């Protein structure tokens, strides 16, 4: 994330880090995702597509920090990693853009709540918030980019939804963007997702309920003007969710 703030978990309790494991027992992070049920977390394929082995992930939960380990932090496998079968990518965008990881422990139980550790809702079907409205991104992805590293700490910034007739447009991003993607952006275009965040949510606060609207996906590097952050639009899978659960 470019810009924002560091944060932790608690703030963000639905916030899944993926990893990749390797010989040896050292891993590599991978993307973001987010607990939307005890045992499912959602993410997005093109973190995947290239390893879609299930075997080689571990998710974190209640995790605030990259490298070093949090209180209350819960380690799980992957016992299903769904992909979704027309997913595609062309020279801009990526479609279809979102996986689910159903998580077990090591001692075989799904997620268990707590301050650390929660839901976020999921939208009903073809309501989101109107353009304009305020909403959250989190993830461990680069702030800077002459950075070498990730930061250590989760981060976390406010973006607007911008229209879809806004995005639609010639010099923002023409037709590649569909009705089944969201844009967000600052309006000074100065935060942002970034190389890493990919997988991780975008939250909007509904009559106080945080609810997952988003999930990271693509954009033009980061924060660049008229180059709004893409993100996979989750109240147009619902069905894909709900019958792959
Ligand atoms: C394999 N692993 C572990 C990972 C981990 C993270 C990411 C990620 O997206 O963050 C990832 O996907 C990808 N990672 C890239 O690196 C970067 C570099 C700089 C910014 C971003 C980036 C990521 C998310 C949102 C935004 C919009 N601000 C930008 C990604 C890519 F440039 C692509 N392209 C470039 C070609 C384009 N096209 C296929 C759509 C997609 C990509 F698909 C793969």
């Amino acid at each position: 994330i470019i810009g924002g703030e560091f944060t932790t978990i608690e703030n963000q309790p639905w916030f899944a880090a993926i990893y990749r494991r390797h010989r040896g027992g050292s891993v590599t992070y991978v993307c973001g995702g987010s607990l939307i049920s005890p045992c499912w977390v959602i993410s997005a394929t093109h973190c995947f597509i290239d390893y879609p082995k299930k075997e080689d992930y571990i998710v974190y939960l209640g995790r605030s920090r990259l490298n070093s380990n949090t209180q209350g932090e819960m380690k799980f496998e992957v016992e299903n990693l769904i992909l979704h079968k027309d997913y595609s990518a062309d020279t801009l965008a990526h479609h279809n853009d979102i996986a689910l990881l159903k998580i077990r422990s090591k001692e075989g139980r799904c997620a268990q709540p707590s301050r650390t550790i929660q839901t976020i809702c999921l939208p009903s079907m073809y309501n989101d918030p109107q353009f304009g409205t305020s909403c959250e991104i989190t993830g461990f992805g680069k702030e800077n980019s002459t950075d070498y590293l990730y930061p250590e700490q989760l981060k976390m910034t406010v973006v607007k939804l911008i229209s879809h007739r806004e995005c639609q447009q010639p010099h923002y991003y023409g037709s590649e963007v569909t009705t089944k993607m969201l844009c967000a952006a600052d309006p000074q275009w100065k935060t942002d997702s970034c190389q890493g965040d990919s997988g991780g949510p975008l939250v909007c606060s509904l009559q106080g309920r945080m609810t997952l609207t988003g999930i990271v996906s693509w954009g033009r590097g980061c924060a660049l003007k008229d180059k709004p952050g893409v993100y996979t639009r989750v109240s147009h899978f619902l069905p894909w969710i709900r019958s792959h659960t």
